[PDB]
C-alpha cells in the first residue's frame, strides 16, 4: 500500500531511501514495471460459489497462506535495526515464505531459527566450492528452496547510488562471510541439493524451456525491480508466453511492481504460480518494524481474498483461469 | 453535464460527494470507464432522412423516450431530502425507466407509487425466502423488470469511505427492512416471477452466454462504476463481443461513465440496446432536486436526438448498425 | 502558422476568437483532427531528381498552385472588415481555389468578380427551388464546382456559443438572402448542373462509395472541423481507406487540422489529392487582412515544396505513392 | 549522458546552443527518435559465458572499439575552440571512428593527420569534379569510408535557427574551400573511389535495397536528426525492416537520439551494425573540450559493455540476435 511508502520516506535517510526505491539507468524497467501492471485488466466472472474462497497454494512441497512471497533485499538492517529477522518473523507468522538473502545483515542460520518457511537465495561465488557451501549451509538450516540469482553477472549501474556515493555503514555487514553465473552453475547447484532450485531473472521464452530442461523447479520471471539491465522488459510482460512455454514443467513466479492484492490478482490470472514482493515489504520493515511487515501482510492477504471473491475465484486455481484485456 | 457535477461538490459534504465519486482501490476501473469512451469515434452516415428522428426503444414490454434508465444507485436521500421520490418522478415525466434499489431510503412501494416505468433492483439475501419476498414485492407494486445485481458476493474496497470513516448518516435508512448469489440463485427468481430478470455486472462473454441459457431478458455489461474489483475491465470494452455472443438471445445493456448524448450513441453504436446512468443522476440530485434530474433528463434526450441525427440515424436501431474505430 | 494563431486572439473579440477556434461538445473530434495528422510519420525516399519541383494539380478541370484550396468559413467579416473579399484576393493571387459559402456576409457574385478559381459552397434550403437557384447564381457567375456541405442537417451543438451567448453582430449578414439534405438532394442538384458536385463531410467508406455511384465528381472527407457531431472519427484516420475504396471514381480531398506543408504532405501521403484549410486562413485574415492572407499561403506554398523535396517528390502524383508508418 | 547537456547548456551562446540541439518545422521527428527508442525493451538472455565480452566489431575494412562512430556534425569550432580536432583525437584514442564533415570548420586533411579511423561524409557540390575532388582528397588523406549525405536535396528549414537569425560567426568557416544528388550522383563517387560508400539518410526499405544494388557498403537508417523533413520516420523505427530486406548485403548503421549505452544495445538487437552519435558529443566538447569527449566515450564504452553482458552477450554479434518487445 501506498501509505507505508511515504512513512518510510520520512524515517529513512535519504540515502537509503534511494537505494531501496532506485533503479538502474533511466529507470525505464522500474518505471514499465508498473506501467505493465497498470494496462491489465480482468474479466470477472460471476455467480460462482464463494462458500470457502481459499488463498491457500502449495509449493515447492509446502502449503502457503497467499501465492506470495517475500523476496530476497540484501542488507535488510539498512531499514530497521532488527532486519531481517523483524520480515521473516513476520512472513511466518502470515504464512507466506520469506527468501533469506547471500547478502543477509543476518546470519541466514539465525533466520532459519525463526521458523516459518524459508527459502534461501543464492549469489554464485567465484569458487564453485563456497558456493556449493551456502547451499548446504542453508539445506542444512532447513530452507526449502534456492532461489538461483541469474540476473547479476555483476550489479547494474545504479545512479542513484552513484549520486550519492552511497556506501554501506559499517554497523551494516554480510553476516554470510562473486562470479557470473552460467548454465553449468546451475547444473552443479542442482547435483549438490535436493532441494528445489529456482532461477530467478528469466525473461527470454528459451530460457524459461531450458531452465525446465536443467531441472529447476521453478522460476521467476523478473527483471530484478528494474536495477540491473534498464530497458529489460517487465517480467509481467513475458508471463503469459512463459508459461505457455513451460507448460506445466515447473513453478512459474512473477515480481517487480506488485503492490496490491489486485496486482495478486492479475499476475495469477496471467498464469503465475505466485509472485514475490520487494520494496513494500521494506517500507514497512522501515516504518514499523516486524508490526509493520505484519500489517502489510494481513492488508495484502486482505486485498488477494477480496479480489479473487470479486473475481467470482474460490481458490487460485480458478484465478489463474481467469482471462484478461490489455487497455 | 459537467456543469452539474460541480454544483453537486458545492453543495454536498465532502464525504457524501466522496461516496458518489469513489471507486474501489486505486480507482483504475473508474477512471477507465471514462478512457474508454473516449476512445471510440462514430463513423457517422450521411444524407439520409431524418424527417421523423425518434430516440424512443421498446424494451421488457414498453416503451421508453430514450435508450436509456436511471441505474440503481442506494440510499438516494444522502444527495436531496426527496431522495428517490424526486428522482422517480423527474424519470416518469421523461419516459425514462427508473431503477428501485434494494438499499432504497424511501420503501420500494412509495416509489413504485410514483408510477412511470420501475425496475426493481435485487441484492441476495441469506436467505431464499426473504429475496424472494422482495422480488414478489416489487412485482406486486408494478416494477416491470427485476435487476439482479450479481457483481457484490460482498461490497469492493473503497478507500476514500474508508479514509473518511463514511457511515450513514441516522436519517438514512434502508427503507425496505446478504449472501452471495449463484446461478441456482438466478433460476430461483427466474421461477419465482414473470417479470424479465436482467443481470447486472455481467463482463465475461461466457456469463453473457449463460445468462441467456439461464433464462434472463437482459444483461447489463458493467464493471459497478469501478467500484467493485479494482482492475475490472469496463464494460464499453467488452460490449461488442458480448453482444455478438448473445446474438439477440436478450437485450444487452451497458454502464459506466456515460456523460452525454454522444456517449449514449457510442454505447448503441457497439451494440447496446440502452444504458444506465449512474453518478449524472445524483449530481442533479444533489444540486438541484427534482427539477435537476428533469433538466438532466431534457438534456441527455437533446443530445441524443442532436447526435443521432448527424450520425443519420433516424431510430436506435439505425445507431446500432453505425460502424466505429478506436483512436 | 502558430504565430499566426496569436496575432488573431490579440485582436479578435474573446466571444469571436470563440466562434472560430471552438468544436461541438467535449472538443473531442476537434483534438482527434490533430492528434491524428500528429501520428503520421511519412517514409520519404532519396537520390530522385528534383530539378522541376511542382506543386501543382489539376482539379475540377483547372490547375492550382499547391494541392489545396481555402474551406468555406461563414461570415468572414466576423474577422475583418474586408471579409471575404480580402481572402478571396488573396487565394486568386496565391492560384489557390477558393470556396465561397452559401452564409457569406458579402454576395457570391462579389466574391466571384475578384476572378481566380472560385468554388461554391451549397447548403440546402427547405425549398428544392430557391437551392437550386444558389446553383444557378454561382453556375452563372462563373463557380468551378459545387462543395455540397452534407454533414450538416441542422447545426452541431458548439457549447462555447451558447456559454457565451453568441451572435451575429448586426452589421453582419448572410449577403446572398434551411432543411436536411438526403441523396435525392444530390440528384437534384447534379442533374441541374454541370460543374462538378463535390460533397463535403463524407467519413463512411460506403457513403464514400456511394458518392461516386451518384456522379459526384469529389468529396472532402471531413468531420467538419470537430464542430458537428463530437466524436467523429477525422477525416485523415479515414482517408486511406477511403481512397481504395474509391479507386480513382473521384477526387477525395480531406480537411481538419492542416497546420503546415508537412501536413499536406502526409494527407497527399495518405491518397488525398488535395486539402482544404479553414481556421489558419482566418487568423491570417484577422491578423492582417488581405496581406496577411496572402503571407500565409506563401509561407504555405514554401512548406509544401519544402516538404515534398525533402521527401523525395517532384510532383504531388509522387508524394501520394510515399508510404507513411503510424506512431 | 543528461549531465553534459546541461553543461553545455551554461557555457554556450544560446543561439548557438539552438543551432545544435533544434529540429525542423515543429520538431516532430526530433522527439520521436526519442520516443521510439524509449519504447523499446530488450530481452535480455541469462547464463552465457561472459569470461571475454568484447564490444569491438570490424566494419569498412578495419576494427573499431564500441560499435558506433561520431556522427558528421558540422562547423565544430562552434562549440569550443578546438573544434574538429578536440573531438577527431578523443575519438581516435578511444577507438572510435570519427565522420570528417563536408562543413568542416577545419581542414580534412588536419583533421586526418591526427589519425585514427577517419571517414569523410560528403554533400554534393553542383559540379560533378569539385565533388570528386573532395572525395579523392580524402581518400589521398586516409579516410577510410565516404559517408554520402543523401537526405539534404537542400537544408531542412530550422525555426530556432529563422527566429534567431542564427549565422555563423564570422570566426568560423568552411575550411576545406550545392546540388541535390541522385542515384547517378552515387554511381559517380563509386566509382571514383575504392572506398566503401555508405548511404547516409536512407529510411524507405526500397531505397536500402536499391543501396545495396548500387554497390553501398553501408547505409545509415537516419532522419538526420529531426532536422531535415519534420514528419520523417525515425530510423529505428524502420531499422528491423531494412535489415531484413537487405540480407547481409552492406553495413546497416542507425542514428538519431542514441544516449546510452542501453541505446546502443537497443539499436544493436533490432539488427544495426554500428550507430553513430551526434549531439551527445557536441554537448561533451562543448562543456569540456578533447577530455570532455575522452570521457563521454569512456563513459559510453562502459554503459555498452554493461549492458551487453547483462543481456548475456559477450559479443555485438550476439547483441544481434536478442528479440525485442515494443512497449
Ligand atoms: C534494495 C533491494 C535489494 C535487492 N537485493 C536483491 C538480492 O540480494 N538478490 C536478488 O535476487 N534480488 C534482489 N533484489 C530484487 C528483488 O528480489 C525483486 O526482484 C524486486 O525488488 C521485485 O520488485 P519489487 O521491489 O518491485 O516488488 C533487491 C531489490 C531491492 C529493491
Ligand atoms: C453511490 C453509488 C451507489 C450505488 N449503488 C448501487 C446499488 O445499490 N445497486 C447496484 O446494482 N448498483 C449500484 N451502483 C452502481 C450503478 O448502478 C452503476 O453501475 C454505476 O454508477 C454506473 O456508472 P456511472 O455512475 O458512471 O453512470 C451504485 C453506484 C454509485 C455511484
Ligand atoms: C468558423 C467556421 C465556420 C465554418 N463554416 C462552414 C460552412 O459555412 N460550410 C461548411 O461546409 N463548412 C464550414 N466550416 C468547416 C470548414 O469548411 C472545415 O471543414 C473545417 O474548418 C476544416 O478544418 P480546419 O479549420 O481545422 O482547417 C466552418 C468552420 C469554421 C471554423
Ligand atoms: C548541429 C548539427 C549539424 C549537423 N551536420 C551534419 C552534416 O554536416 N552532415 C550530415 O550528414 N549530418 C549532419 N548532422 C546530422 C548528424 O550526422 C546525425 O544524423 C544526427 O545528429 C544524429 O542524431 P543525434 O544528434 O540525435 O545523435 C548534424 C547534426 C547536428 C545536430
Ligand atoms: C541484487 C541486489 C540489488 O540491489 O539489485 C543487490 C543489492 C546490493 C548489493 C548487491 C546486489
Ligand atoms: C480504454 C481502457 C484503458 O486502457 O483504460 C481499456 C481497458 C481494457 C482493454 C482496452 C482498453
Ligand atoms: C452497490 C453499491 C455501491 O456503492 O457500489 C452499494 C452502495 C452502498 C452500500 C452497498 C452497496
Ligand atoms: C488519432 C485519433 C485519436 O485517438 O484521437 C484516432 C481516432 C480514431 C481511430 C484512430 C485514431
Ligand atoms: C457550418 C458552419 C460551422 O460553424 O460549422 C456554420 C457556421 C455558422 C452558422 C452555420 C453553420
Ligand atoms: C515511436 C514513434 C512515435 O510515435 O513518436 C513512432 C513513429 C512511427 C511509427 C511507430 C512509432
Ligand atoms: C546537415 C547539417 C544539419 O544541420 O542538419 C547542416 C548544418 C549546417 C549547415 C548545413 C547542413
Ligand atoms: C507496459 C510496458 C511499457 O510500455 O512500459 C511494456 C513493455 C514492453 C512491451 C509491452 C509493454
Amino acid at each position: 500500500l501506498a501509505d507505508l511508502e511515504r512513512a518510510a520516506r520520512d524515517v529513512l535517510p535519504g540515502e537509503i531511501f534511494d537505494f531501496l526505491a532506485g533503479g538502474s539507468g533511466t529507470e525505464a524497467s522500474l518505471v514499465a514495471n508498473r506501467t505493465a501492471l497498470e494496462r491489465v485488466f480482468v474479466i470477472p466472472r460471476m455467480l460462482r460459489d464463494l462458500t470457502d474462497v481459499t488463498t491457500e497454494i502449495d509449493i515447492f512441497g509446502r502449503r502457503a497462506a497467499l501465492p506470495m512471497a517475500v523476496a530476497p533485499v540484501a542488507y535488510q538492517r539498512l531499514f530497521h535495526p532488527e532486519g531481517e529477522l523483524a520480515v521473516a518473523r513476520a512472513a511466518r507468522d502470515a504464512g507466506v515464505p520469506y527468501t533469506i538473502c547471500t547478502l543477509s545483515s543476518v546470519s541466514l542460520e539465525e533466520i532459519a531459527a525463526v521458523g516459518g518457511r524459508p527459502w534461501f537465495q543464492l549469489f554464485w561465488l567465484r569458487d564453485e566450492k563456497r558456493s556449493l557451501d551456502l547451499v548446504r549451509r542453508a539445506e542444512d538450516a532447513g530452507c526449502e528452496a534456492i532461489v538461483f540469482t541469474v540476473d547479476v553477472p555483476w550489479m547494474g549501474r545504479r545512479l542513484r547510488d552513484m549520486r550519492n556515493g552511497f556506501a554501506l555503514p559499517e554497523w551494516v555487514t554480510a553476516a554470510n562471510f562473486f562470479a557470473p553465473a552460467t548454465w553449468e552453475s546451475v547444473e552443479a547447484v542442482r547435483a549438490h541439493t535436493d532441494l528445489p532450485v529456482v532461477l530467478k531473472g528469466i525473461l527470454a521464452v528459451e530460457d524459461a524451456r531450458r531452465a525446465v530442461d536443467a531441472g529447476a523447479g521453478g522460476i521467476v520471471v523478473s527483471n530484478h525491480g528494474g536495477r540491473q539491465l534498464d530497458g529489460a522488459v517487465p517480467g509481467i510482460e513475458m508471463l503469459g508466453e512463459i508459461v505457455a512455454a513451460v507448460s506445466g514443467g515447473c513453478e512459474v513466479l512473477v515480481d517487480g511492481g506488485i503492490r496490491s492484492g489486485g496486482d495478486v490478482l492479475k499476475a495469477t490470472a496471467l498464469g503465475a504460480s505466485a509472485v514475490l514482493v520487494g520494496r513494500p515489504v521494506m517500507w514497512a520493515l522501515a516504518a514499523a518494524g516486524q508490526d509493520g511487515v505484519r500489517q502489510l501482510l494481513e492488508l495484502l492477504a486482505e486485498e488477494v481474498r477480496d479480489a479473487m471473491g470479486l473475481a467470482g475465484c474460490e481458490s487460485v486455481g480458478a484465478a489463474r483461469r481467469l482471462n484478461t484485456k490489455l487497455g
